[PDB]
Order: structure tokens, then C-alpha cells, then sequence
């Protein structure tokens, strides 16, 4: 990730996308810059800016920036930011640090995205964009290999400002489930076990539940040889031993009180 950094999108920003740059400030940043824009047109311009202590939000369109949006910028100089965009299909939802600040209302045609570029006084450290709506309960097929050890499945959520659980499964052809994983506000903890032949394993709940309602996640589940490696938002949160064989896991399951805006395999 050298700065300027431009990339070009292989299909339409389209409603349901998510777009997440983290990168690191230094001490004498002053501003630095991302702009969803065409090939000219800036649908959405975002500028971080240390010296007035916002964030302005703008679109630049017929030659012409258009009237500013502001938010309080969060971040002082020096320290890690997290940045991320959904498109919908009226707005796009910003998010600092995995928190909502702003809603920014489309001002020119959201499929005119065809790039995007990030510069100014940032070290950038991560980008990804995709994702889509997920409907929630969720249940779909994984690959061919599915989630064999060797192999990473990366959830992007969401838990509900008013929810109280949910739950995501791992799960083979027979319907055993060899991760349930099952974080639960109500009693502080992320409760993982394993259904096998239609009967629940003890239950591994240790651990500070480090999610936080209304606050976006990032859950990654790390097949390895002899156990799971759970991270939750950047940091291993536990590890749990292999209950059944850990090749042929194919099923994906979420539910309860959750959004999903990402699913990578990887």
C-alpha cells in the first residue's frame, strides 16, 4: 500500500458494499484524504483533517466541490485509524473505528465509483472492499474445500444496539456443528461448543466478551491442524481443540440479534 494509492474496481460500487481502509498517523500529520471517484467526478470525497479537528465529507462533480458535511474527527495525530464506507442505496454509512458518525446522502449517481484513492499523511496498513446484504438468519454452502485447516473464515458483523445473542456455526454435511460460536451480552461471555449426533459438548465460555453492542466487528475463525483460532478484532480471543475432523466443514449458519455485512473465505 504505497501512497497515492489508487485502485479500480472490477464491478459497480453497488448498495450492500462495504469499502474499510485502516492505515497508521504520524505525529506531525496534518490531513489525509480518500475520494470514490470515476475516470474527474468524486461521488464521495473524505478528508481527515488534524489541524481543524474534523472530518469533511464533500462531492466533487462538474468541475466543482458541492457544500461541505462535517463530523467531529475522533482521531488525534499520531495513533491508528479505521475507516469504512458502505454504500446503500440513498447514503453512504461511515463508520470511524467501527462506529457510525455519518450518514452522507448521494449527491450524483453511485455507479459513477469506479475507482477509489487514498493520500495525504497516512501509512496505510489494510483495504478491502465487498460484501453485500446478508439476510440474517443466515445459512449457506462453503466452496468445494470449504473450511479445511489451512483456510481462514472472515465475518464482518455487526452485533444489534438492542440485541442480547447470536450465533454463528460451523457446520458439516450431517448437520453436526463443529464450531458454535455464540456470544452472549446478557451473561459476558462467548459461549464456543460443538453439536455432535444432535447432543451439545460441555461449553468453553472463558474470556472477556470483547464485542460491544452497536459496534462492528471483525470475527475470523482460523482452521488449524489441532484447534480453532479464534480473533476478534485483531487479537487471538481463544483457541478451541477440534471436536471432529476439521476437514469437510461446508456449512455456514448466523443468527440472532446481529447484522452481517462481510463474508470472506480465505
Amino acid at each position: 500500500y504505497p501512497v497515492p494509492y489508487r485502485s479500480k474496481l472490477t464491478e459497480p460500487f453497488e448498495p450492500g458494499q462495504t469499502l474499510i481502509i485502516k492505515g497508521k498517523t504520524a505525529e506531525d500529520s496534518v490531513r489525509f484524504t480518500i475520494n470514490l471517484h470515476n475516470t474527474n467526478d468524486v461521488p464521495l470525497h473524505i478528508s481527515v483533517r488534524f489541524d481543524e479537528g474534523k472530518i469533511v465529507f464533500n462531492t466533487f462533480s462538474k468541475g466543482e466541490f458541492g457544500k461541505e458535511e462535517r463530523k467531529s474527527n475522533p482521531y488525534k495525530k499520531g495513533d491508528d485509524i479505521d475507516i469504512r464506507i458502505r454504500a446503500h442505496d440513498s447514503k453512504f454509512s461511515i463508520s470511524v473505528d467501527q462506529k457510525e458518525v455519518k450518514e452522507y446522502e448521494h449527491r450524483v449517481p453511485l455507479s459513477s465509483v469506479t475507482h477509489f484513492s487514498v493520500d495525504g499523511d497516512i501509512l496505510i496498513t489494510y483495504i478491502h472492499w465487498g460484501g453485500k446484504y446478508y439476510p440474517v438468519p443466515y445459512e449457506s454452502g462453503l466452496a468445494g474445500d470449504g473450511l479445511a485447516p489451512g483456510k481462514s473464515l472472515l465475518i464482518f458483523a455487526t452485533p444489534e444496539k438492542k440485541g442480547k445473542r447470536f450465533h454463528i456455526n460451523l457446520l458439516k454435511k450431517n448437520g453436526d456443528i463443529a464450531l458454535h460460536f455464540n456470544p452472549r451480552f446478557d451473561e459476558k461471555a462467548i459461549v464456543r461448543n460443538s453439536l455432535i449426533s444432535g447432543e451439545f459438548g460441555n461449553e468453553e465460555r472463558e474470556g472477556k466478551n470483547p464485542l460491544e453492542k452497536g459496534i462492528g466487528c471483525d470475527l475470523e475463525f482460523r482452521n488449524e491442524e489441532y484447534a480453532f483460532q479464534i480473533y476478534v478484532d485483531g487479537e487471538r480471543f481463544a483457541t478451541y481443540a477440534h471436536r471432529l475432523d476439521p476437514h469437510d466443514i461446508n456449512g455456514l449458519q448466523i443468527g440472532g440479534d446481529v447484522e452481517v455485512t462481510g463474508i470472506q473465505m480465505v
